[PDB]
């Protein structure tokens, strides 16, 4: 996995809108 990297706050509300909610 590569999940201790990415920065969660801001990049949850680009993937969450394109996938459907």
């Amino acid at each position: 996995t590569r999940y201790l990297r990415i920065h969660p706050q801001s990049w949850v509300h680009q993937i969450a809108l394109r996938m459907e909610v």
